């Protein structure tokens, strides 16, 4: 299986979420940002790489957040806690970014796969 890694960046008590711009089925919906692990990379390497490219930040990759999500037979999606080392996030690849609190997480129009993590994210912010 192909692994897709995603980051739950919590800073100053809020969670960063990212609004996809593609493909049409997901454009406008919100996600934890990340991307595919390439063969030869660790999960930490891949996630830090993706968030540097997508957001313009250097992060440290920490513990898993929640369980794996099966995207299909082909791919699996995994979230990690990440924390900021340097930089301020900007939507280089996404439509928008938002910092959200616990109360806002269940109301967000999540991409269907990431929605599974709602209870985990609420707990992390509580
Ligand atoms: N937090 C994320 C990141 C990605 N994906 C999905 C969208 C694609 O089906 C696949 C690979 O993502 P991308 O198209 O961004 O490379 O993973 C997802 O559901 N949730």
């Amino acid at each position: 299986k192909q692994i897709v890694v995603a980051g739950a960046l919590i800073s100053r008590g809020t969670l960063l979420v990212a609004q996809r711009d593609r493909p049409a089925e997901l454009a406008g919906l919100w996600e934890l940002p990340g991307g595919k692990v390439t063969p030869g990379e660790s999960d930490a390497d891949a996630l830090a790489r993706e968030l540097r490219e997508e957001l313009g930040v250097d992060v440290a990759v920490g513990e898993r957040l929640g369980a794996d999500v099966a995207l299909n037979d082909a791919m699996t999606l995994r979230a990690y806690r990440v924390t900021l080392r340097s930089g301020s996030p900007h939507p280089h690849d996404h439509r928008a970014l938002r910092w959200v609190g616990a109360d806002e997480i269940d109301g967000l129009a999540w991409v269907p796969a990431d929605r599974a993590w709602v209870p985990d994210l609420v707990a992390a912010l509580s």
